[PDB]
């Protein structure tokens, strides 16, 4: 297993997973194209009742509420394809590992989404996935695609 890799802000290489170990990081990765695809990975404990919480996504000061009513942590993808738009909840990753996926393949940004231990991947279409450059606050490790069955095993069981 590649790593672990320290907290950094990096241009991912295509076809790998960086496989993300949070402790308590409130924001575990933001990537961006600055053109057309933003994506952000927000940690919530578990057992949080409906509430507003502030975080600095890209340098902008954002109110996001979120909720959490299970003993699991919660990954909240947050999404938006255009600099001028609000951010979107698109995805949650409901997790018993706290270990949550980013990979930029076939022209499009992957994430693990689902409830452990069944979560699978989906995607998000870019025009310039070679221009997406990730900030990201927590240990983490590489594993090539080839291996994207030990990714999803450790994704789901640790």
């Amino acid at each position: 297993l590649d790593g672990p890799y320290q907290p950094t802000n990096f241009k991912p290489p295509n076809d790998y997973w960086i496989l993300l170990n949070p402790t308590n990081q409130q924001v575990v990765l933001e990537g961006t194209n600055k053109t057309d695809i933003w994506v952000a990975l927000l940690l919530v404990e578990p057992n949080v009742t409906n509430q507003s919480r502030q975080y600095t996504l890209f340098g902008e000061t954002k109110q996001i509420t979120v909720e959490n009513n299970t003993n699991k942590w919660k990954f909240f993808e947050m999404f938006r394809s255009n600099v001028s738009a609000e951010f979107q909840h698109k995805r949650t990753l409901t997790s018993d590992t706290k270990l949550a996926g980013f990979m930029k393949f076939y022209n499009s940004v992957w994430t693990f989404h689902g409830e452990t231990p069944h979560a699978t991947t989906d995607y998000s279409s870019t025009s310039n996935l070679s221009e997406v450059e990730t900030v990201i606050h927590v240990e983490f490790y590489i594993i090539p695609r080839s291996q994207e069955s030990k990714c999803s095993e450790y994704i789901n069981t640790g």
